[PDB]
């Protein structure tokens, strides 16, 4: 009947959440009632599962306010944020030595995320992978894609682009797509090779240098040409800054197309991805669709259509204010937080270190697992609920294919995530020791993974 | 000074009492080096006084008003993930409920289990895929059951966004798009039946036409798929493209029969930032039913409370934008909404009656209601000249601040010239006002200056 | 050598000196965003179901606050506007609990910065009132003693900073309060007052001053002693006068001579306000009034804090003008829906004896409940308010006091913010948990620590 | 009935009753918001290269004239401090301009709110200061001439308000200004002063008063006529000082009786800000001055306005404080940089003729131009500020007065915010609109409206 806060008949949101509500309502009531609600929203600070970024930046929040209504896809009324657009495709593309385009322009897109960029990377092989078949005769109906253990868009984009998935099985001692079984899964009938630049599920780099000697191989040994698409999510805003040594990127000449997310190690505000081609030979202009505008016409190879420009001119201040020098400086912070937990979390159990936050293996991250056959006690399902309790979200899970058996505890060591709050996390990490040494009944209760996907 | 021009990282700045850095000497490379944050701020916000303001822009169909509500819900909203439910669990419920809200605006059959079968999106592109793989694999599924190959399919449509040219090429279904062409500009039954054999997905009226603001009704095309499934067995689906009228039709004119109250619709897309009210970068698509949204597509993550199904091409993205939405639903309801849109076809129909008097004008739509949405569009009777094209009428209004885009049709009537001008929530009756006075003032300017006439020859931008 | 991956910078580390004071400054900026970012890691109390105080947010109060930043209390003289605020502030709340009509238009009382203040003025008030009149009688002042129930503990305080002996009536099973036959069992010529709690802090129930100030009646008619009250109205101070006027627990009777709330819980004011009102001059006795000069005379103070900010009271103030006896009736009314709603669901759900179910008539907003003795449904309250804490909940279980030692209650405090949805939600968390619990039997009888129970 | 899309409400129209004061009340905030929408159709300036004010935005500045809507200018007593620091404005900019130092610690002058109030000011001295001298002579003092060159529009106003008669030296081809030799032949025992314009408007020169300065002393020597000059330096006052101290202009000279300049140009202050100051009292007329009392004395002004607001003195202030001879020589050097690069990619382009090309030794940052005569490269400059307006530009194209009437002339202005960036952008989109007049022949000679060019 009533409500507190405005002293006054109440409105439910719970109530005929079910329908489209009949009557209007005071503009400040509808935001205060939703204002209170998001309050039970977490602020992910101590969110140890996600890359995404949730550090809080006044600029970026005065950016993203100034944009809200600007809109990304009419580059007519808001010729100003296109170019800032163009701007970053093209340091994107140096970031990842992209060949020096003939037309002063790099080939590429800003995206929604990782996702969309991945779906025109695929999309982009698939045709590249027809074209070759159709020019010497070849069916063209069985398409397939070998990979390692890849993020879930590549899943979808297999699924929703009818291509067999050829993912190589995570398994002891290999947790990764290595040469030899990636090339027993080629054929004639794959569109590409994806190598995942830092897995989500472990933190690692698979690299793709030795793959790439292992393609050039596989030509001299039986005529059949297989390119790249490098999945750089997390890796691709990394080692440019911290490792230039690790050649991943154009610098290979099967990799044909890159994509990276800006909202995770890129250090925009979600809703920012990067997908790069090395020339236009690797986009088939069929996939470009060309709009007129006044000034001309823009072609355009996007999922998404309209939507805010906000994020690219965020993605763009991180560019501008960093830098080379800064982002270097950033992202060895966030290495060396990762060290420093592998480090000191290595002291309190009987742990076995698939990651260990090194900047010349992958990404700011700590995996690990129960050393097989110890028992301290615990499972790291238990030990990630004790977590919870101190406010943490430290993700226990399974690792996949032949590595089923295998529970991984994932630290991720993301921007805001400082030294100061490695520190309180490890009084945290000991104090669930102590507890579930005190209340050993514990042992075995917890069994369901956390999110990690992203 | 002996330090030559070309070895200088050069350059004072007025603004900042100091040397500065160019944005454009070096926007081809990665930056080297830092720059005080707020040197960098200042310098963006400075270059984005360049960007229009769209106030003036009436080709455009996006919000683009400012309510200070919806800032500070977008603003506490950057970092909160809307794929993440479990970090942000009442993002998640709002959602859901803007989900079941949609739904039963759309007269969805009530769900068995209380939750509408439907998604959020970025926008309509992203609905329109999502609704044009469903509607492949249902399509898909049924032929095998049957049989029959698969590798053929068809998509059969009228004057559709770009979004559907890009779903038909990217995955690989062939588009018959019934042509527009001199007195009939939209897909019909007779052309739709013609197009239309075993092989259709589905057909897909756009129940509010880009180019023009019209509204394709699906009822008479659903009567012939009726008709036609019982001449001939084949039984064929619909999903109606809804960008914009999916957002007006429900308040202003709720007995356009358009929408799951047709049982071959089987889905339908809309934008929530267009006539939704919600700010950039919102989209809705809603199934019938836990039957027409094929499982396969439809990937379940596990998270802490067990597992959540998403159908969605998009993955972490900010989840400011429906929760600005929810606010619009809350706010206004259907009173609300009814008064907001009724506003704009006011001024549309306003602006038809008024821009008829001036010129000799032929119209496709007038913002009537029953009609279409917001919007008025014409081109100049046939064979008559009036000293002017309607690109030449365009250039002098962007000389007085407007955006009023002329382009051409597709198909047969490529030749047909139309301006069209959009109605959204902010262009109030006084704004209108201004745009006919300055609409005249051009007339006049053209009339004192005939070798105007025919030198603008550019489209401007059409799809949104 | 160690960054900061958020100033691009050499790490400042807060745990590193901690313990010295720092050496060398810093960039403010830098500092400021430091301890921000720390902020974070605590709790936002929305949750918190454990607390009475205020956690809601209103624009108007911020602003006012921040204005009121540097606006000292104490100093009248350059402040005076808020002097003038604070004191039509007291003349509100005394009227609100029917104080006599004061010979000099302004009633007799102070602004706190809470109920343990108050309390602690309440109380010295109480024994400088006893010691005078036993002084006059030519008696003993040395063995003073104060009769209470299951008192807060800022009178635990007050009776170990003062050398009271606290007579503190035992909860017991049947009777978890104050009742007038122990209360009289208790009382006696040396003691300084009897404290009803109206609102006791662990159940949410009223102690009902009405039957213990017959009792004192009586007493005094059996026996000469003349004994008054201090009524504890931490929380039933903003409650009863607006959802309950015929509850009679104020200045209506006679013994009351002086009652205490807190403006920080349900008088809706921010942290950092509380109130003590006394019937008129005689109940406060002038010695304990300290008198400062000042430009335009002097001010009488009585307070155990000095300087301190007046944006609380300013605050108070905004609440009592915004809303009046209408508003507040309506505000206390929908957190009474709360509880009462909860009380019922909870109830669906397992063997539940309840002590509190948010009756208006009864108690504060609050529910309070038991398990069933014997009935062992596959947890303890321990074990739900942790699965309770894992999906955000803080709804504290712990210990009665006393002869019910044994009792093992849950307290859900319903303060304003947290509306009908909310409690739908926590249902639903509460279901949830429970559903867990039963698929998880080893769970059972792990958890043990109470929870903070206090405020 | 009528509704409006952005209240969901009945439609309320500012352009129906908008020719009788409206009769009812509306809710305050859709006023605001009505009023905030009809103000997105002003321009922003950014992209307007025709005007000379400050169009740029620095928090600090928005802070302080937010801080200042009601401190009045005018009221010393209840402002004092504003009074204070507007004084410290008078001797800074006294001292720059080498003003001889006061026999009493402060200089003769003040704050207007603009160049306009400031030439009056000047206008009416030296008027009264010839007034007295006649006088003294018996001779007929209702005819006083003005002698000047291509004087911006408050010299038109000041000799009608105040019937003068202004002898106007015209513009004429390889002549555009007022040299020694036609200033001479204009004067005589009439003219009130001579106005030299140190930094003409119509073309970003400056004139220079030393040479003019020594005609005067010949004329003197000649005559016997003793004429002072006024400098209007509205631009020139704040940009020579800083980048060519050297050229001699100012108090420097002895003739020189008083100076006026704009704040609000490259003085960098906001809006509503001008400055005019005398030599010393005797250049001052003491009749012109008038005293008010208040408490703490009395003091004078001399002023057509009276009240007004304090903030853009205060934002002056903010801006000499912020950056001294130190940082103003940065900040013009910046925007002459940007129009000398601009000078020199625009005649690559097509056939001009430069009048003025952004050297400090010559003027201010400001490009101007003309076509070649009897050259034709397919457009007017008026057509080119046409398409430059699509793009979203304003680059003015007018023609010249006297018996350059002939002349068409483009003009650049480049103030503080105008940087190198967006010089590159305006440039790009010149090319673009040469590339299109090209393509395009039958646009030639369409347009011919000239374009404000005044301020």
């Amino acid at each position: 009947l009533l409500d507190s806060r405005f002293g006054a008949k109440s409105i439910s949101t719970i109530a005929e959440s079910k329908r489209f509500p009949l009557h209007e309502m005071r503009d400040d009531v509808a935001f205060q009632i939703i204002n209170d609600e998001l309050y039970l929203d977490g602020n992910a600070r101590q969110n140890l599962a996600t890359f995404c970024q949730t550090w809080d930046d006044e600029n970026v929040h005065k950016l993203m306010d100034l944009s809200i209504n600007k809109n990304w896809i009419d580059k007519e009324e808001y010729p100003q944020s296109a170019a800032i657009d163009l701007r970053c495709v093209n340091m994107v593309a140096d970031l990842w030595h992209a060949p020096a385009p003939k037309n002063g322009q790099a080939v590429g897109t800003n995206t929604i995320g990782s996702s969309e960029a991945c779906m025109l990377g695929g999309m982009a092989m698939k045709w590249r992978w027809r074209k070759r078949m159709e020019a010497a005769g070849k069916p063209t109906d069985k398409p397939n894609l070998v990979c390692g253990p890849v993020q879930i868009c590549w899943h979808k984009f297999a699924r929703y682009w009818d291509v067999e998935l050829r993912e190589i099985p995570m398994r002891p001692g290999q947790l990764f797509m290595d040469p030899k079984r990636m090339i027993e899964a080629c054929d004639e009938n794959t569109i590409g090779v994806v190598p995942t630049f830092g897995v989500t599920y472990t933190g690692n780099y698979e690299f793709p240098q030795p793959l790439h000697d292992a393609l050039d191989k596989f030509q001299a040994d039986t005529g059949i040409d297989i390119d790249m698409h490098i999945d750089a999510a997390s890796g691709g805003f990394l080692a440019p800054f911290v490792a230039p040594d690790i050649v991943w990127d154009f610098r290979l000449p099967r990799v044909k197309s890159i994509s990276a997310s800006g909202h995770k190690f890129g250090l925009a505000p979600l809703g920012c991805g990067w997908v790069i081609w090395r020339d236009e030979e690797a986009l088939p202009q069929e996939l470009v669709f060309n709009v007129d505008y006044l000034g001309g016409q823009i072609g355009t190879f996007a999922i998404n259509f309209s939507r805010p420009a906000g994020q690219v001119i965020a993605q763009y201040y991180e560019f501008l204010r960093l830098g080379r020098e800064g982002y270097t400086k950033v992202q060895n912070a966030s290495y060396q937080v990762a060290a420093y937990l592998a480090d000191e979390i290595a002291k309190l159990g009987p742990y076995e270190f698939i990651c260990t936050g090194r900047p010349d293996e992958g990404i700011p991250a700590v995996c690990f697992k129960l050393k097989d056959g110890e028992d301290p006690g615990y499972t790291l399902y238990d030990l990630s609920e004790r977590l919870r309790l101190r406010g943490w979200q430290v993700p226990a899970f399974t690792l996949g294919g032949e590595a089923t058996d295998i529970v991984v505890m994932r630290i991720m060591c993301r921007r805001g995530f400082e030294m100061d709050f490695a520190e309180l996390l490890l009084e945290d990490y000991k104090a669930s020791l102590k507890y579930l040494s005190d209340h050993p009944k514990l042992q075995g209760i917890a069994q369901q993974n956390s999110f990690k996907h992203t």
